[PDB]
Parts: C-alpha cells; structure tokens; sequence
C-alpha cells in the first residue's frame, strides 16, 4: 500500500509494531497550517486539538484517521512508532508537542493529567524508584481510576548522554504466561486499585470476542490478603521475566502509540552519567471513533 | 471407572450426554429411607430437600455429588440422563418426584415456580403453541427474571399413545453458526426480555474463560427496532436449522439434567393420538458447591 | 415519482395526508411469503413483527421504509392513509392485521396494549362516552404514561349500516388559535395527567427545531386548580370548533398512520341503526430508525 | 352586605356557621347554563367542574369565591350551610350534585374517592358502626394519607322517616379542653395512622399564626403503646362530652362545607325505622386560591 502524506514499514523489533513516517513535504505544511494556533491555544481551547487532528489528516487526503484506527484496534498490531521528517531535535518540543496532539485527537482525545495540569505532560530526567540502574516494571496506565484508558502516547523531546534506556514493550499474546495467570481463580476477582478514591476492578478482563486483556502496576494494586499478595508477587515476576518483551529505542522526535488494554509498557536501565537529560511528553485517553 | 451405587455410560446420541443409572439396590435403599418424608414434606420444609439429596450421596459413598458437579459443570460435556432401575411407571410418581429433588438439590437448589407454586411442577398433555405438529423451538429457560438459572431437570412421569415428541438439545459447542453470530455487533448489547417487571441483558455472554454461553428465548425477547428484530429472526433460523440439534427419548421415569447457560433445549413435533396422555415434571435452579 | 410496489397521491381532504396504495400484485406476493405466520405467531414472537416489515419492504425494492420515515417525520405531512388492493373485507382481517403490522415495524415498534393484552387491540361498536350523536373529541394517545407515543394507527376492520362516523383530524399547523394557545403561561406548566401511576408534563411543548407540539386529552389531564381548569375548559372549545379538522371516511382494509405529537385525532358522530356494526384495529408506538 | 344572587344569614346553632342560599333566580339560570353537562361528562372531564364553578361565580357578580374563600379560611368562622332556592328533593340528586360541583371547585378541588372511584361519592342508608342508637364520633377526615384534606362537603340528598341523625361539628376554638390537649406531651408526638401505606402524624399541629389544628378520628390511630392509648382514649371522651358541640338539621338539598383543620365533624343517632332512607354525598379536597 502506497499511502499520501506518510510511509509505513514494520519495527526491526516486531511485526506487531509498525512505523509511521510522515514525509517532509506533509511536515511542512502541517507546521504552515497550525502556526496560528500555538501550544498554550491548544491548552486553553480543547477543541484546536480536533481542528488540528483534521489539518494533518486532510494533508494525507483523509488516510490517516482510518489507518490509525485500524492499526491500534487490531489485536494483532495495536502499537505505533510514529514521526515526522525534520521534527528531530529538542528546540522543535512545541511542534512535537502540536504532532502528537493532533494523531492522537484523530483517534479519541486525550485526558486531563494531574502532573501537569494540562491534556499532556513533559517530564526532565538528569543524573529508590529513580535509580538508572532500575528497570521501570511493565504496567497497564490508568489502573487506579473509573473510567478505562484506552490508549498511552510517549514521545522522546530530548535525549543526552544516554545509555541504555529503551521504552519496554509486552503484547499479551507474545507473554508465555498468559494462559497460566488468566485462568487462574484470582484472575478475574475484583481487587482494590488506589494512588498514594479507590476503585475495584479484576486485573484482567476479556475484549468483546472474548481475549484476554489487563489492567495490571505492582505500585497501585492493594491485595487484601496474604491469598493475592502472593499471588501478585509471582505475576509480576512472570510479566518481568517474559522472552516476549520488547526493547525500543525511542529517538528524539518520535512517540510510541500502543493500545493500553493489550499492551503493557515500561522502560530500561540506563547508566548514570553527570550531564545525562531526558525528557518526554505522555498524553493518555479513550478511543472515540464515528 | 467403577462407580459405587450406579453405573455411568454414554448415550447413543452424543458423548457430550452421560446416562447415569441408579442400581436397583440403591433405588431400595434410597426409596427406604426416605419413605418417611412423603412429597408434600418436601413441599413444606426446604431442608428436607437437601437431606434426601445427602441420602442418596451417602448410598453412593459420596461418589454421586463430586461426578454430578463436574459432569454439569465440564464445558465439553455439561447434560446427564439419569434414571434408576426399578422406578419407570407413572403410579411411582412421587418416587419420581424423590429421586430428582435428592439429585437437583446435591447440585444447587431448585426455584420457586410460578405455575404449580412449588419448587417443582407438573404438566399433563392430551390431544397455536400447543399444536402436536409444531417443534417447540430450542431456547434456554429463565431470560425473563433477574437471577440465572443454571440448571433444567425435565423429568418424563408418564407417555401413552405418543409416537415422536423427543427432547431437542444443541450444545452450543455443536452450534456451526456460533462464531458468525456470536462476532455480530448485535450479540453483546443488552436487549429486553419481557414474560406476558423486564429485564435487559445481551442473548450472549463469556463463562470465566471467554466462551460463548447464551440467554435466548424467541418468545420472551423483546427487539426494540427494526434492526434488531430481523437479526433475531435469523438467529432463530440458524438455531433451529442447525445440524447439530441432538434427538433424545426420554422414558418414563428417566430425566434430562443440562447446563442451561452452554446446551439450549427444545421438543420435537408428535402425532396426534385421541387417547395421548404425556406428563413431565421440570425443576430449574441455581448452581452451588462447597 | 413511480414508487416499487405501491402507487402514492394526495387525499381529498389535505395535502397533508397522503393515500399510499400496494399493488394488487405486491398484496398477493405478501400475504404469500408471510402465510407460514398466523397472527398468533406474531404476537408471541415480537421478531416476526420486523420480519413480516422486512418482508413487504423488499417487496417494494426497499423504497417503502424510507417513504414511510419521511412522510410521517415531515412537519409538512406526518398522516398517510394506506391500503392494499384486494384486502377490502371482514373475512380478511388477519391479512389486515399482519398488513398493518408490517408497515408499523418498519418505523419503530408497537407498544403492548392493555385492553387486549397483545401488541394490537380490536374493538366492536353495535348500537355516556358511547353516545353515538356525540363526537370523541380531538386528542393526543398516549398523555398519561411516561414514555412518549410517537405514531397512531387506527383501521377499519369492518363497517355496516353506519352513516357519518369519520375519522377527525387536526394538524397543529392548520389550527388557527395555535398561537394564542401556545403563548399563554399555562402552556409550558407541568399538569397532571391520570387515567381512571400519575405522570406530570405540559399540554405543550417544541420539537428540536423550536415548533409547538402537543400532549392533550380533556378526560386524562387534571387541572390542579380554578386557573388551569379554566384555561383546559377554554382550549377545548378553541379545538372543537377549528376550521382546520378534516373529516376522513376511512374504508374497509384501509387505516390512517399519524404522528402523535402534531396530529390531533377524533371522532365524529354517527346514526344509531339496530344492526349498526364497526369493528377497529388500533396499534401505537415510538419511532426508531437507523 | 347584600350580595348579588345569594343571601347570606348566621344559623340558629352559632355565629360562626353562616347559611348561604342562592336565589331562585340565580339557581334557575345556573341550571340552564350548565344543563349540556351530565354529571357523567363531570365524572369524566375534571376542567368541566371548575367551569361549572366560573358559571356559578359569573351568575354573582364574582362575588361568591371570595366570600367562599374568606369564610372557609376566617378562623373565628370557617363553615357554611348552602343551598339553593328550588333544589330540595331526592328527584333532583343530579342538580345537588352540580351545584355542590360548582362551589367546591371555586375554593379548591376535590379528591377521588375510593367507594365510588369517582370525585364524590353518594350513599344510602336503611333500617356495629352502623347500629341507629350510636352516635358517630367527632373527627377530621384525610387523617390516614399524607396530603392534608383541608375541606369537607356533606350534602343530604334524600331524608324519609327519619328521627335524630343531626351532623354534629366542634370547632376547636369553642372546645373547653384544648388547651389541656394541646399542652400535653403527646400532643405534637408524630403516632401511626392506619385504614384497615401507614402515615405518620401528630394528633396536634399549628397553623401559621401558630393556633392549635388537629388532625384526628379513633378508629385509624394507631398507639403504640399503653402510655399513648390511655391518653387517646380519654382524649376521645373530652372530645365527645364537650359542650361546645353543635348539632345541626341536615335539610335535603342543603350542604355543609366546613374547614377540616379547626372544625371536627360527626352524626348524632338516629330512631330506627322499618321505612327509613337517608342518602348523603360527599366531596373532600385540598384548597387552592390565585
Ligand atoms: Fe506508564
Ligand atoms: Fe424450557
Ligand atoms: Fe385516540
Ligand atoms: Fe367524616
């Protein structure tokens, strides 16, 4: 398939994750287009993130929406890996900022985030759960509220000095252990969820035609009892040591795109180094679709 | 397996049907002990119900109640005939009545049933809905009311004159239709059920394990619209073409015992005789287990 | 236009009421196709209602549905009075039953009726309220339950010695103290309305366009007061005495279908004969479409 | 004051009784004026009673709801005895009930009744509560729903051999033991009223300028314990032995109107008799005044 406005190729890391690249000549236009708008509109007026979403679909002669869709609805794909030809350096974070914005209200719209204040949030990393030399466990985003989130959005602004790193990827149908922790009894019993209102609900749950799917973090789960509380520690053990993961490097200018429901995420050590800096920008939020 | 008390053998229209048969000497043991407790002290005390079910069990070395759950419950089987020598005419009646309540109450408990307003209830046939050339359609029993019914005992206590009327049974499992309509956009949306206050729930669900089950009644689903009202007419017309439908006899003082959330069931066209007479007893409750 | 299957011309009485007739070959091929569903079928099985509609509409290359949506959407029309060539007579009032049906579950669905416990309801007049030199005044069905009937369906099943008797009919539209009525303070008040649970709503209210519609009945509403009773005495003589009623003789196999929220409906009043007879079928529901 | 179609004069049995009676004149042009209404379209279109009031009203020059209005609710007064020159006998029961109609729907509106289903009631009398030598006990009505009834119409319809049977009333500002009543303790205790839902209320309450009312009848108050029977039933006696009590001739086509918060009502005995006939009617409503 030859697409308008961008190409698409699979990860070297797995089919299930594809690329999305839009081209230079989309990229420019797309700036062009939303220059009257900047990043503190988007903030202030939800609805310039739509408008915004259908300026850069319209460049792709309306094959974006469909294609985005499709991809992170389909149980076998459901990940992204997406950029855009000359947005690749830190001193561009608002337009990746209006990028992201814009791929993601295409597909739903994203959520306010209690970080930031704002629909997004931007995190600076420099040199016990902030050790380099500890691996960020794989999780579920949105576990300890109501309502379900659908979709996590992580994009790379800045990167210096940094080895190691890569964003942690696990498929549900790529996990050894899943036919094990799913049908055990305690799969399915509603547990309490709680941030530092708690809510209940199972740690996994089934999809409309009936597979597997979890809402799942070591950190927000509360087992009432001795009976979960071990049962967890195994599962987190089982999820940690799976041959299914994924290792990504996210390189400055790119974001990952993954369904929340069958995907877990997390991220890699790295070495210390003084004049380290990272930083990134997540959104999350729901699927909406006509 | 050599089971104490009874014998256990498939039937010849599926594996997936088990004829359990009481011997003769746990029949006159059965009947012995409990002949203090006519029917109508089953009527009145609840209790008694179960402790005729704990009579049977312990003739059977507690044998019967473990393979009575396990058969109902197991997804590739789930449906028993059951009978026990020396109790097969209509004057053992209440004998009849004994040995499926002590069987049905090792199992769950029977509900309250609105037409004979006991925990059981007897209908007598002689010669639109009660025509003898019409096939009662398959459907699964309590749509209508709040609570699941997961069992249905249908007992035959007397047949005369009466050349065809078999019971129909399809496991879902034997269904070829399954999949199309199950995957349908239709098959999860609660729809209303209403008897001549309605409830709303979907004509499919998962078990624990993500597997179809079903809760379908053409008569007592009620379409909201003209979309819904043609995909059920060609449900129905997909279940009751289905070459997987089971044609089964039941002899008097024999009784089907099936999961009504994976088999539905139905009754086959007769042929009208003058001096017909057909009597059942049907029972439908809960499942429960220590 | 030349529809499909059914021919399609202004009423003598209104432009506002449209004559839909099916084609002698359109009837025959119907009554066909539907003849393995006696009416009783119908009413234990809600499905076959949208069936037997399905039925008739691909009967007419799937142009009836729509035509029958707009016409009775339409703020300009809203009234058809419709008929099949060769169902003229009391002998075919099955066929008339499942005629109507058909046409009534292609534009939502028919409510249960509590005077004859099914969808449908007929009723005989031979020779107070049943006075037959008094007129039934113009009303709105449905203004003493909770959930708003959209749509009116009365056919005359049959007619002997009977002179006068038409069907009344006032379109808010065509109401010349409409303005008056609609502008005064009581019009928007909530009211009770009981017939012999209370519900509460107003005598008027808008469709989402802004425009008056109407929710009224002299015997079901309650006036809590001087003031309103009143105000409802005066507003029934500003009906009664509109120039704007029509007066429809509705024929053998023929029925009205109008929409209840800006049609008003009545009586007129008729010669007593001894071997006077008239025999209706009455059907109302809500609307829903795709 | 002379008032235009009525006179207006205090009874032989207190000041604070008045006796209204409309002129021939008044009663001869309101009987045309509202001869097109049968009591039948009354029962069946309640805005028809408050026209009926409005023709009555119009025949006074509008001076009669006020004077209704500021006598029924005047505490020192608050009780009238109607009647209408020319309407006095058995054979004009349908012209008393219009009028009796009329009148209450100028001051309010009457509730349904639950022995007639309609909103008044008629009832006849012939030869234990229902024994000629008792007395019926003082008492206010509506004591056993939870919206008040503020007034109450008894109107004496026929009367033939009949000895005795006066309505007895105590307004409560001419009983000599209130004010050791309404001190009481209990007095304001919320107790359990019940017809043979449950309300509860006290037997004491106050109007606005904080003077006792009283909500009372021995037959549905409920004590719940020894402590309030006693006293509800030497409550009973101080009502029944009072001297303040009036006792007041029914004459037929005359009625009583009466405010049922500082006014109780009840009936004298009464000389049994083979030929005895008394037929009443009454009508009990809420208030409701512009
Ligand atoms: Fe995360
Ligand atoms: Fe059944
Ligand atoms: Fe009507
Ligand atoms: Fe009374």
């Amino acid at each position: 398939q030859d697409y308008s406005g961008f190409t698409l190729t699979p990860s070297a890391q797995s089919p299930r994750l594809l690329e999305l690249t839009f081209t230079e000549q989309t990229t420019k236009q797309f700036l062009e287009q939303v220059a009257e708008w900047p990043v503190q509109a988007l903030e202030y007026k939800s609805f310039l993130r739509f408008r915004v979403g259908k300026i850069l679909d319209d460049l792709c002669a309306n094959q974006l929406q469909p294609l985005l869709l499709k991809t992170l609805l389909n149980r076998a794909e459901g990940a992204l890996l997406i950029n855009a030809v000359g947005i690749d350096d830190v001193a561009q974070a608002d337009e990746m900022v209006k990028l992201a914005t814009a791929v993601a209200h295409l597909i739903g719209r994203s959520n306010f985030d209690a970080m930031s204040g704002q629909y997004y949030a931007r995190f600076v990393v420099k040199n016990y759960l902030r050790q380099p030399h500890r691996v960020m466990e794989l999780h579920n985003d949105g576990t300890y509220v109501e309502e379900i989130t659908d979709y996590v959005l992580m994009m790379k602004i800045d990167e210096q000095n940094m080895q190691g790193g890569n964003s942690l990827l696990l498929h549900l149908d790529d996990w050894e252990h899943l036919d094990h922790y799913f049908r055990h009894p305690l799969a399915r019993r509603p547990m309490r969820f709680a941030a530092p209102k708690d809510v209940f609900h199972p740690v996994f749950d089934v999809d409309q035609q009936g597979r597997p799917v979890m809402r799942y973090i070591d950190q927000f789960v509360q087992p009432k009892d001795f009976e979960e509380g071990v049962w967890l520690s195994e599962l987190s053990d089982a999820i940690e040591t799976s041959k299914g993961i994924l290792s990504v490097p996210v390189p400055v200018g790119k974001f990952l795109l993954i369904n929340n429901l069958f995907w877990l995420h997390g991220r890699d050590r790295f070495t210390p180094h003084p004049d380290l800096r990272r930083e990134l920008m997540r959104q999350r939020g729901y699927f909406a679709y006509a």
